[PDB]
């Protein structure tokens, strides 16, 4: 059985284009794959982070993550500060990375931007995410393009780790196993939907309530044509909810095109309105459970003392490699 | 009860010089203030150190401080790494400093200055350094003046981190007991990194070592025992030495010599050290051949975790991380 771990940045709630790329595969992934699931809160704080928000934000995704179908005992849910061997490998990493392979980050080099002092975690946040994912002798990253450059860098650091130390890392590779569609914004429907887009009505969060999921449907970007054909180049935008709705119907574009003949908008976005709607109801039901219930603490508590078993054992085996400490 | 904290570190050695500058004065002070004693082994690793030899130099130093005289009953002796709020904490002060601050650091730009190949970890290490002293509330960290600008960060960083989310650390000052030259370039510091082996006297140095450092030490030409820093170094600098080692003053120890070599002086001076030495490596061989050692060290990583995760408790709860509610 191969590891899966997936790092899951606090800040931003999921929108529905994550979880139909990504996150709802990952239901039935759980029971295949050895999978983590790690809320980053440590590289949180790399960029300035208002507390009472940010404490709240980490609360919010474990009961989003558990709500949707993520099962604390098939897979590992944890909050990545709550396992200090997270920060004990990223500074072991620090220690064999190049500042120049720092400096070159893509990543680094944007969120530079209208900063011009930026703090020194924001050039070593690559170490502390190689420490994430090499801890847990990880063997598939649930990552696309935009981490390319952060991946390749962990299997840099992982190999000349082996290389000078011995063979202790697994090197892991980048893929989203069984990958959905990938939603666009429903404003600008070339370009990705991410939750981080300055236009609300971009995205659907798992959290919007139904007054939102329609007004945002209804004002979804669509064309002059009145035909509901997938036709991604020349019908961006219809294609794009065409792709939402067969995900969240499981009807398939074609049985979607033959069921929509002769319609026009108006009503292929109030059905898909409540596509939506039916679909984030049971998920907001439980969420308001998990949210009000002890047994979300308890839950990320054995999560964390089950990721630090693992990552404490390949810290140990880090600093015997590199002299650290004693062996009494 | 005033704390003090000092970092011990396992990639270099302990000379003579640092024994006179502060080592010997804690064995008193301990009784007077709440001391830390820290073996930094992960501050060894921003550039390659051997495993092994690291793992056998962090035992010898903890045997070390103990022959001298720390009294593991008033003072905590520790291994770093044994102590994971030091890397914790290191990362949220990452988050804290500015790149511009690690960079002009005189300390990196001189350990860098000749290396192909710079690990980040020789960039940013002084955030873990200043973990290092702000977990414990320190008021009083005794380095020599190379440290002067590490000192400054953080105190800097600790009145950033205070003002943004409230009065959390002590803000520590450098206590900065005569300043010993090196054997090789007495207008060096004598120092525990020194690449050339001859420029120190460590406290493990055998009797044949320490007569051939003392013999080979560098001294001019003219061949007067007597104090003169500008024109004299060498032999100024071994007065020095022989001064505070032997509570003679250096006056008497030049009315001493009148009219006598370098070559008496110097064998005098090594048995003087010799005789420093002797017992402090007795009670080294008895700490190092001990199951007792372990033990110290197990009990002082116990109380510095105590009070380091206690702080990260609080630094978390500060700028928002986990759940410390
Ligand atoms: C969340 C971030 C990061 C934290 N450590 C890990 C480990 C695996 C994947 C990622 C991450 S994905 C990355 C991102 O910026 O998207
Ligand atoms: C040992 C080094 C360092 C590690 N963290 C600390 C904490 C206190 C004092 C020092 C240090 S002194 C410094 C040096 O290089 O001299």
């Amino acid at each position: 059985m191969k590891t899966i771990f997936s790092g899951i940045q606090p800040s931003g709630v999921i929108t529905i284009g994550n979880y139909i790329g990504a996150l709802r595969q990952f239901v039935e992934l759980q029971h295949e794959y050895n999978c983590y699931f790690c809320i980053v809160d440590q590289h949180a704080i790399t960029v300035w982070q208002d507390p009472h928000e940010l404490r709240q934000n980490i609360r919010r995704l474990a009961a989003l993550y558990l709500a949707v179908g993520i099962d604390p005992t098939q897979a590992t849910l944890f909050i990545q500060s709550e396992v200090p061997a997270h920060a004990q490998a990223a500074w072991m990493l620090q220690c064999i990375v190049y500042i120049g392979e720092l400096e070159r980050m893509t990543q680094f080099k944007e969120k530079s931007a209208g900063k011009e002092a930026v703090s020194a975690g924001l050039l070593t946040y690559p170490p502390l995410m190689a420490a994430d994912i090499l801890l847990y002798n990880t063997d598939i990253v649930p990552v696309g393009e935009d981490q390319k450059q952060h991946i390749e860098l962990t299997r840099d650091l992982a190999e000349r780790f082996n290389k000078r130390y011995g063979e202790l890392f697994t090197i892991p590779e980048a893929r989203i196993p069984k990958v959905g569609a990938r939603i666009m914004s429903l404003v600008d429907p070339t370009k990705k939907m991410s939750k981080s887009d300055p236009n609300p009505k971009a995205y659907i969060t798992l959290l919007d309530d139904a007054k939102t999921i329609e007004k945002k449907i209804k004002s979804a970007v669509t064309d002059s044509e009145g035909t509901i054909r997938y036709d991604k180049e020349a019908k961006p935008g219809i294609s794009n909810l065409l792709n939402i709705y067969s995900t969240l119907s499981g009807q398939s574009i074609e049985e979607l095109e033959r069921q929509y003949e002769g319609k026009g908008y108006g009503v292929f976005k109030a059905d898909l309105a409540q596509v939506v709607i039916e679909t984030l109801r049971p998920i907001q039901e439980r969420y308001h459970h998990w949210m009000e219930s002890e047994e979300l603490d308890r839950v990320l508590d054995e999560g964390a003392e089950k990721a630090n078993r693992v990552a404490s054992e390949m810290v140990r085996k880090m600093e015997q490699a590199m002299g650290l400490g004693r062996r009494r």
